[PDB]
């Protein structure tokens, strides 16, 4: 049998984050705002997903991500109403079921250098999702020692990407020789993007 759930809002309402907590005492679990392992929903103002830190860790972890109409649904029922109805179509729904059926995690085997300065989403924010992602952080930027002898493939890619794992991630001016041996030069908007599709995307 499940534990009992534990859910998340993303950009949601205060009315909606009132609504989201009055679900949780009535289905006899926990709500909380900031997210963790153990969150089993996320919950979204729309339709559309959210590129916030939240919804982005919840896909990497497997959650359900699910439309409002969903809390509501609850709500007007009493009940855990059952979520596929709800749920947000694509990487989520992908991710939920490559947790589901325990196959490895989407950056699996892949390695990343985060280089420069970063705005849009943040640095710490990145190596958060690396990590949620089952990736690794370089804290070194590859050049040709380690960079050769690492030997791993990743489940996920298609394509050189499955032998060639590892990753210089960028924000800034990165004139080019996408690939340089085993190390891609790839823009913070690729890396946001796979995960938001779940999806090793190719280069």
């Amino acid at each position: 049998r499940d534990g009992p759930l534990v859910l998340i809002g993303s950009g949601l309402s205060s009315e909606q984050q009132k609504m989201l907590s009055e679900l949780a005492v009535i289905l006899k679990a926990k709500k909380y705002t900031e997210f963790d392992s153990t969150v089993t929903h996320v919950v979204v103002p729309g339709d559309a997903v959210q590129s916030t830190l939240k919804c982005m860790l919840g896909i990497l972890n497997g959650c359900w991500i699910l439309k409002f109409e969903w809390v509501k649904a609850c709500l007007r029922r009493k009940v855990c109403e059952q979520e596929e109805k709800y749920e947000i179509p694509e990487g989520p729904r992908r991710s939920r079921l490559n947790r589901e059926q325990l196959l490895p995690k989407l950056f699996d085997g892949c390695y990343f250098y985060l280089w420069g300065t970063f705005k849009h989403h943040p640095k710490d924010n990145l190596i958060k999702l690396v990590t949620a992602g089952g990736g690794q952080i370089l804290s070194r930027k590859p050049k040709s020692d380690v960079t050769q002898t690492i030997n791993t493939v990743a489940y996920h890619a298609r394509s050189d990407q499955r032998f060639c794992t590892q990753y210089i991630i960028y924000e800034d001016l990165c004139n080019y020789r996408v690939r340089q041996g085993k190390v891609w030069k790839a823009p913070s908007s690729w890396f946001i993007d796979c995960v938001m599709s779940f999806e090793l995307l190719p280069l």
